[PDB]
């Protein structure tokens, strides 16, 4: 069998910063149809986060140029469309993996939340580029994925859990940027922060590291969305 | 069309999409037309980044492969990366040889680029082949050095860049650390001499700084006397 080899190669690709290869290896490993361990889920996420991150960054540059020139010819639109299409291909691939293999009405709650957060994240990336037609559905598919994830995490995981914090952080970004609900973004972020803060002495070192890093991102967004 | 491919290559540079940038520049070249100064740099920037990423990865994987057996996945994947890297170098050398040609200034530039890409093949070549590739890199650089020395000022950034890379070739590839250091100091001392002199100062000085860096890396600067502390 080559599942273990695909996973070993994905770890090598991570060290070599070959994220497209990392994503492909993890995709193939998922497709062997066995659940992923904690380590393996993170490899899947790291890989696609980086792949899509690069496409999004590029799309932003190109879209920004396209808009500021509309008072550099058809080339900007054509190339922005190429990048956009490619990006959608990645999100569709990731959502295809989540729906066909990973998300299940079964198993522990953390991994359930992890995949639904991932589902919200990738529908949110589709929403970043979508036009009014697709937009509404997509925004809503992102909202339900996050909301379902939020409901589980709130009942099953501590407020200091990094998957829970990460979920809240991203859902608040969704509110601010995508849904155009800056109030619930600010509110969710403050609430998340304060609830986690109250529970910090229950966390000992090592877990405190992971969680305070995400709490620092919440504080940063809050300061940005308001004042220092 | 050609002008569109060049416009798209500029956009790809801004979006940091170097594989796309390389492909657009390849297509623009393929259309014969000599490249302007700006266009040559776009070609170089694109492939420098593409191959840079493959080299960095190859470095990591080869390093793991060597430290480890002192596991077939490492070899297989290192081979995949290596093969892909060779494909890029072969593509670039194919462009240089196929659509090479005009003037002395630009002739240096392409021969330097020819030396650079044969040097990247040498970074991974095994034996019978490695030894030949090293010479194709050496002649490309040497021919370019001879032109630059007779036609360009010692402050010229293409000339400085060529010297810098040829000296790297000597230390790393040819295992001639003596001429690598000789060449690198000679190059920086000859440029330092005529520094005061349009105004491309900052352009040139950046490459001078790389020569001192790589020389300090190979004691540090000049002799040491008692440091007051």
């Amino acid at each position: 069998m080559e599942r273990a080899s695909l996973i070993q190669k994905a770890k090598l690709a991570e060290q070599a910063e070959r994220y497209e290869d990392m994503a492909a290896f993890m995709k193939g490993a998922v497709e062997k149809g066995e659940e992923l361990s904690c380590e393996e889920r993170n490899l899947l996420s790291v890989a696609y986060k980086n792949v899509v991150g690069g496409q999004r960054a590029a799309w932003r540059v190109l879209s920004s140029i396209e808009q500021k020139s509309n008072e550099a010819g058809p080339e900007v639109r054509e190339y922005r469309e190429k990048v956009e299409t490619e990006l959608q291909g990645v999100c569709d691939t990731v959502l295809g993996l989540l729906d066909s293999h990973l998300i299940k009405e079964a198993g522990d709650a953390e991994s359930r939340v992890f995949y639904l957060k991932m589902k919200g994240d990738y529908y949110r990336y589709l929403a970043e580029v979508a036009t009014g037609d697709d937009k509404k559905r997509i925004i809503d598919s992102a909202r339900s994925a996050y909301q379902e994830a939020m409901d589980i995490s709130k009942k099953e995981m501590p407020p200091t859990n990094p998957i829970r914090l990460g979920l809240a952080l991203n859902f608040s970004v969704f509110h601010y940027e995508i849904a155009n609900s800056p109030e619930e973004a600010i509110s969710l972020a403050k609430t998340t922060f304060d609830e986690a803060m109250a529970d910090l002495h229950t966390l000992s070192e090592d877990s405190y590291k992971d969680s305070t890093l995400i709490m620092q991102l919440l504080r940063d967004n809050l300061t940005l969305w308001t004042g220092s």
